[PDB]
């Protein structure tokens, strides 16, 4: 045969919703994209040839089918959806051509299949010939309706079925292409939904008896779906596909960038439950028992307690020694691993026809003065006759039974008391006969009775439910002998998943459970034989895929995190490529000798990656993690470098300065204009008070955090226009005189960058700054930087000379004006290079601005969270509430509320739980910020490698929605002067420094220099001091 | 065409359609929120401000 696949094809619109220019992970019901499909030829024969066999497309309606034949001419009408078609289900009957249907719903008695006959001198759309047969089937109608040739069009259809209502979707795409499969993809919009209410498990094709061509099924799925600027179906990624599709799914991006994700862990099913019990009944009355010499009466039924000990009543069963193995209230069933309080074994004789009365709610001389049963019936009867195992010539009546008394026996009571009975009123005496009678009487059974009048062999179990100890429990169903494979285990009460393997311990009679440090199963005993055991917990660990972006194609890779290889579905680029390691059990990743530099740490030190190889080249591989590779510089301890060149690189690293600073009506929130749930939350009270109390503080503590940061001296100031430097300016950071703002161009790429963001409560408090005014600071801020500088922090905007501006600054890293007066043009200039690459990076790599994007990220997400637990509905089936109120009667519905309200005050609680934790880290952050205003803008601190990577030179403020960046210049050696030092020279016989220095030559002449740059000078005594003895000093120079 | 109801990026409901005839439409929420007082010290006047 041919199993040709289908293409990306055989979607449909989730349901009857609509959302433009968004993305869903929507889960409905799909059928697999790229799943093998069939290539079905039961097309037509010719007039001269053109056989063959022509069987039926025929693929039942598992879950879904998708249709996909392009036909030319579409002879074929026959739509036969049919729970079974077997002459009782309405089978709905569609008929398909352009754009109009006509609908019934009839059944299907048929031959064959419905078939026709084409032939020669016909075949268009009418015949002036007749044939074309059309009607098979009339029993009912119960619904119905009424509305070149290079591959001119397709006629798709994609069939699913929800609730019993069934929808179908027709799109008659024109696909021009003759080449094959088509690469792309379009949804399948619904025209009618109607409930026909059975099930839809087959469908079946109009055809004849006596070129591409695609059927596929569907399974319940899931994808991620993209909708179009204009929104519609555009292309759409899976979820358990493969790992991308569960890359994409949980990124919900058609455009995923490279990295780990978590995707769920591989819940290793145990292969077996280990069911296991002591070693042998441990003495159970049964094996023992039945073989005795004679039984007791009913009236004196024998009490032997069952306690203790096991009793395996199957293997009796399969003995077929019983008449009767059937439990009432108990089942028979189910009655071996379920034990009950007491126990007892009764051995005795009873009637075929008193088989009878010992019953629940049976009634006789037996049940009256004999034996009851307590009416909590909880009770079996297990017997055989005894015709053949205690059977006596002249028969035996020593079987005696009870027969006066005035009431029931009780519960249990067994009666041998010859207590004087008397119904009647005169004292016997000796006179007896009328109402004077012996309460005696015998059975006076033969052998040649009825086996019902034939001797019986009974064992009664009485299963009482007490409030004692339950101690005859279940039988045993072990040898699930188990070692290191993953497996439940089961020793009467005490589980563990995972292994059993002999452990290194020794055990006590007394005991026979375990434990550990952390109070958890660690080790059992086997209760029918002596061994030191372990569990562990199957595999767990997780599943955190490895992939480079989407942009990338789809060579995808699985993980698991730290766990031994017991699940290998494997199966040029690819192939048996296995290899664990300390992250686990690592898969679709070739495992590598070498080591290069880590991008993405996957567990326990490997990394994953996506570069090209050279043999004869792209795939994943991974390696023991590493930072670049080895390094080796020699240190010895007379040996120096120090750097003749350095670079200014405006590092851009981030600080959230601020959050959306969103209050929340706790009322309107909870309760948007009801009014039992308004009553009910002010009623509570404290709660969202105390909430909005909270809020408010957030609010008022950021906002005064943006003022210090920004308004450290609430006196505003602007730049002049005159912007004028010879080459150290700040165009594309400087406020633009021409643009509508006073922004520069960095506050546009930041603007636009807002792509990753009122009616739900969500009331968005405006900024005390926004946009243009928070621009007025950051401006601000950036001319007193530049202008007014570190003496900006007490008010007074003391302008100083820029060209000495940060002269100080880089003094603030112990730098001498001396670099930078004979390098200020070069610096300006690579300064913006810097800058341009920044911008360019920010325009094309949107994970420079990766953490703050990532924090405000989070903020929206938690927002829509807020919002979207008014999904999480509890056990309602609406967002806001008040329409659940209204659905129940009020006090009905004050009960739902009830615990609909305090499920929204878990909600309310956590939610500003997260926002306060988020507000103390923020604040953290925020105070960091004003640090580095101040310490780092506001000056520049000798505290070294905060203000970014690196060392600090200078920084600049500048606005970001709810953010800031920090433009932190740092300081960066370049080369490396690894020529001969010590700790001073002993040229006086004695050490030598100024205020500092170390004292580096060249071997031509001895160099003294800073310790962040090559600016060597000889030692002289104006700058390098002499101080200390030349007497125990190490590693110096005489 | 294929459009009866409508929704927006944070899930809300950003468009609504005339179920008997075709027009756009936008929900923006009324007020946005907002009531706060700003008066001066009470010590001082009276003369409210909203
Ligand atoms: C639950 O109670 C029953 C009661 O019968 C026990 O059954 C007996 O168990 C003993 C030991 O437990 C068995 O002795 C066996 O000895 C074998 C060694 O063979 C040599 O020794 C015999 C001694 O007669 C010579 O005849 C023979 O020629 C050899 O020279 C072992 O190989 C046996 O091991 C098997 O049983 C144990 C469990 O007992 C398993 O763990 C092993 O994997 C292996 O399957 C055994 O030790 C005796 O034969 C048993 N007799 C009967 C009638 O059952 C059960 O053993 C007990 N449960 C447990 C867990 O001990
Ligand atoms: C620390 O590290 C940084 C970078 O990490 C260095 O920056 C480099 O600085 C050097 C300084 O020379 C730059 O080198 C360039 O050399 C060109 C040579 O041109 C001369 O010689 C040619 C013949 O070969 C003649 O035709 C020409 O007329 C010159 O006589 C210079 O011309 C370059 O000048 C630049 O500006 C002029 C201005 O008109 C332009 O016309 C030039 O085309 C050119 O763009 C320049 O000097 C080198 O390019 C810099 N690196 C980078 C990446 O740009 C620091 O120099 C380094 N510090 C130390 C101390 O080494
Ligand atoms: C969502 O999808 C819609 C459909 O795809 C988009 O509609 C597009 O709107 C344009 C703009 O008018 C159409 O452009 C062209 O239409 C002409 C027809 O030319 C003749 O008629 C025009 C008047 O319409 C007249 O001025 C000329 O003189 C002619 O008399 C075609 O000949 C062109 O090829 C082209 O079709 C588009 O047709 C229509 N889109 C298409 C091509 O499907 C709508 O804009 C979309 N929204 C978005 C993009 O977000
Ligand atoms: C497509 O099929 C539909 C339904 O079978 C056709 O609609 C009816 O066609 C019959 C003739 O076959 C007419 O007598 C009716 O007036 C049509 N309309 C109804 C019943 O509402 C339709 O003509 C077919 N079109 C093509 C191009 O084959
Ligand atoms: C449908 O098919 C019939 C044939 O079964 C077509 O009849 C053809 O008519 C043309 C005249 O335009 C003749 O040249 C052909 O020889 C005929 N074919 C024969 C006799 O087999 C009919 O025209 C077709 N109609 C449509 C609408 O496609
Ligand atoms: C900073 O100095 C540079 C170089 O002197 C200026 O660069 C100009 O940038 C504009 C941008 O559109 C270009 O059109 C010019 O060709 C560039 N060179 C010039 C004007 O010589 C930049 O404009 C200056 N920025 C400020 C704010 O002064
Ligand atoms: C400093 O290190 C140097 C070399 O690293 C030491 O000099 C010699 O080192 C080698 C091997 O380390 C020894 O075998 C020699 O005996 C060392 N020579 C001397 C004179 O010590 C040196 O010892 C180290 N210490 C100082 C104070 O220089
Ligand atoms: C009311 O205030 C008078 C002046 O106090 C000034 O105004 C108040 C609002 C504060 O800002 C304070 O710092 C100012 O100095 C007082 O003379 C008068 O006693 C006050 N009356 C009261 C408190 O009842
Ligand atoms: C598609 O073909 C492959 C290759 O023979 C086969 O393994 C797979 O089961 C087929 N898909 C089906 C039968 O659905
Ligand atoms: C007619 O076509 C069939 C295709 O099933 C082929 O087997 C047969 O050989 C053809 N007839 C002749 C005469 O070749
Ligand atoms: C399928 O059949 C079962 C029979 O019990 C029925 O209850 C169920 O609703 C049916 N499903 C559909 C979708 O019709
Ligand atoms: C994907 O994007 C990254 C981002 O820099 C780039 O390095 C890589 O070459 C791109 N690959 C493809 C196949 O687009
Ligand atoms: C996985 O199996 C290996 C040997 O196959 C074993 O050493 C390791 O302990 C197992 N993993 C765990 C978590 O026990
Ligand atoms: C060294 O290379 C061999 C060859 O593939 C490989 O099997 C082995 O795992 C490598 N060793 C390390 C430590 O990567
Ligand atoms: C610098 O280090 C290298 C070792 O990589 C050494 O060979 C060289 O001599 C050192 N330079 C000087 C000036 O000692
Ligand atoms: C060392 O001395 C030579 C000769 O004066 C000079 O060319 C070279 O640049 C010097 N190097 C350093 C690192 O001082």
């Amino acid at each position: 045969p041919a199993y040709t696949n289908s293409f990306t094809r055989g979607v449909y619109y989730p349901d009857k919703v609509f959302r433009s220019s968004v993305l869903h992970s929507t889960q409905d019901l799909f059928l697999p994209f790229f799943s093998n499909v069939t290539w079905f030829h039961a097309i037509h024969v010719s007039g001269t040839n053109g056989t063959k066999r022509f069987d039926n497309p025929v693929l039942p309606f598992n879950d879904g089918v998708y249709f996909a034949s392009t036909e030319k001419s579409n002879i074929i009408r026959g739509w036969i959806f049919g729970t079974t078609l077997d002459s009782k289900t309405q089978s709905l009957l569609i008929v398909n051509n352009a754009t109009n249907v006509v609908i019934k719903v009839c059944e299907f008695q048929f031959c064959n299949d419905p078939f026709l006959g084409v032939y020669y001198h016909k075949n268009n759309k009418s015949w002036m010939e007749s044939e074309f047969r059309v009607y098979s089937s009339a029993n009912n109608c119960t619904f119905e309706y009424v509305s070149q040739g290079n591959f001119k069009n397709l006629r798709e259809f994609v069939f699913k079925n929800i609730d019993g209502y069934f929808k179908i979707y027709s799109k008659h795409t024109p696909i021009n292409l003759v080449r094959d499969l088509p690469q792309g993809f379009s949804a399948l919009e619904p025209l009618v939904d109607l409930p026909i209410g059975i099930n839809i498990t087959r469908f079946q094709t109009l055809l004849a008896l006596h070129a591409a061509y695609y059927v596929g099924y569907l399974q319940p799925r899931t994808f991620l779906l993209k909708y179009n600027e204009n929104g519609t179906i555009t292309d759409a990624v899976d979820c358990a596909l493969d790992p991308l599709s569960e890359t994409k799914c949980t990124l919900k991006s058609f455009t995923v960038e490279k990295g780990i994700y978590q995707t769920s862990n591989f819940r290793v099913q145990p292969t077996e439950s280990i069911v296991r019990f002591p070693n042998i009944t441990n003495l159970c009355p049964f094996g023992e028992v039945f073989n005795a010499t004679r039984f007791a009466s009913v009236y004196a039924w024998n009490r032997k307690r069952i306690s203790n000990c096991v009793a395996d009543y199957s293997v009796l069963y399969n003995s077929a020694s019983f008449s009767t193995f059937k439990c009432y209230g108990v089942s028979p069933t189910k009655l071996n691993d379920l034990c009950f309080t007491n126990v007892y074994a009764d051995s005795f004789v009873i009637r075929g026809d008193e088989v009878r009365q010992i019953a629940p709610g049976q009634t006789g001389k037996i049940a009256d003065y004999n034996y009851k049963l307590p009416d909590d019936f909880t009770g079996c009867v297990i017997a055989w006759n005894s015709n053949n195992l205690d059977s006596k010539v002249g028969g035996n009546y020593n079987y005696l039974y009870r027969l006066f008394r005035k009431s029931n026996l009780k519960p249990f009571e067994r009666d041998i008391s010859t207590e004087i009975y008397q119904a009647g009123s005169t004292p016997c005496n000796g006179v007896e006969g009328f109402n004077c009678y012996f309460p005696l009487q015998s059975y006076g059974f033969q052998p040649t009775n009825g086996v019902g009048y034939q001797p019986y062999r009974v064992v009664v179990l009485s299963f009482e439910l007490l409030h004692a100890p339950a101690t005859v429990c279940g039988p045993k169903k072990s040898t699930n002998l188990v070692k290191n494979k993953c497996v439940n285990f089961n020793f009467n009460g005490l589980t563990g998943t995972g292994v059993l393997t002999e452990s290194n311990k020794k055990f006590l009679p007394f005991q026979q459970f375990g434990r550990d440090i952390a109070d958890t199963t660690d080790a059992v005993r086997d209760p029918q034989t002596l061994e030191i055991l372990d569990i562990t917990p199957c595999s767990f660990g997780g599943v955190s895929v490895i992939t480079p972006g989407t942009n990338t194609s789809n060579q995808v890779a699985v993980l698991y995190q730290g766990v031994n290889c017991t699940e290998v579905p494997v199966a040029y680029s690819t192939g048996s490529n296995v290899f664990q390691t300390r992250a686990g059990c690592l898969i679709g990743a070739e495992h590598v000798n070498n080591s290069y530099e880590c991008d993405i740490p996957i567990g326990a030190g490997i990394c994953a990656s996506y570069q090209t190889q050279t043999n004869s080249s792209q795939s994943i591989i991974a390696y023991t993690m590493s930072l670049g590779a080895e390094n080796s510089v020699a240190y010895s301890n007379n040996s120096i470098a120090i750097p003749t060149n350095f670079t200014i690189s405006v590092t851009t690293e981030i600080l959230p300065v601020s959050m959306t600073k969103t209050s929340v009506d706790c009322t309107m929130y909870i309760c948007g204009d009801s009014t039992e749930c308004s009553n009910l939350l002010l009623q509570y009270g404290s709660f969202c008070t105390q909430l909005n109390r909270a809020l408010t503080g957030i609010a008022v503590e950021q906002d005064k955090n943006t003022q210090e940061v920004f308004a450290q001296v609430k006196q505003i100031y602007k730049t002049p226009p005159i912007k004028d430097f010879g080459g150290f300016n700040f165009s594309q950071i400087l406020p633009d005189p021409s643009k509508p703002s006073k922004r520069s161009f960095i506050e546009d790429l930041l603007f636009n960058k807002v792509t990753l963001a009122k009616f739900n409560g969500l009331t968005v408090l405006p900024p005390l700054l926004t946009d243009e005014m928070i621009a007025q600071y950051t401006s601000a801020l950036l001319a007193g930087t530049i202008t007014s500088g570190w003496t900006f922090g007490a008010g007074a905007a003391l302008q100083i000379p820029f060209a000495m501006q940060m002269a100080y600054r880089f003094n603030g890293i112990g730098v001498t004006q001396n670099v930078l007066y004979e390098n200020q043009k070069l610096i300006a200039n690579q300064f913006n290079s810097a800058i341009g690459k920044i911008q360019d990076s920010l325009s094309s790599t949107a994970s420079a601005l990766g953490k703050l994007q990532d924090v405000v990220n989070q903020n929206a997400q938690a927002l829509n969270t807020l919002v979207k637990q008014l999904s999480s509905n509890f056990g309602a089936i609406s967002s806001v509430l008040n329409d659940i109120l209204s659905r129940l009667d009020p006090p009905e519905a004050e009960v739902q509320i009830d615990r609909l309200i305090t499920g929204r005050l878990q909600s309310l609680q956590t939610y500003v739980t997260q926002q306060l934790i988020r507000a103390a880290e923020i604040r953290a952050s925020a105070n960091l910020a004003a640090t580095k205003m101040s310490e780092c803008v506001l000056g520049q601190s000798k505290r070294v490698d905060f203000c970014g990577k690196g060392y600090h030179l200078m920084s600049f403020p500048q606005s970001a929605p709810h953010g800031v960046v920090f433009l932190h210049v740092t300081y960066v050696p370049a080369q490396e002067k690894n020529f001969t030092t010590a700790p001073a020279i002993c040229h006086d016989g004695k050490a030598h420094f100024p205020r500092e220095g170390v004292f580096v030559s060249n071997g031509t002449h001895w160099f003294v220099t800073q310790r962040n740059f090559y600016e060597p000078q000889i030692i002289t005594t104006d700058n390098t001091f002499v101080s200390g003895n030349c007497d125990v000093v190490i590693g110096i120079v005489n």
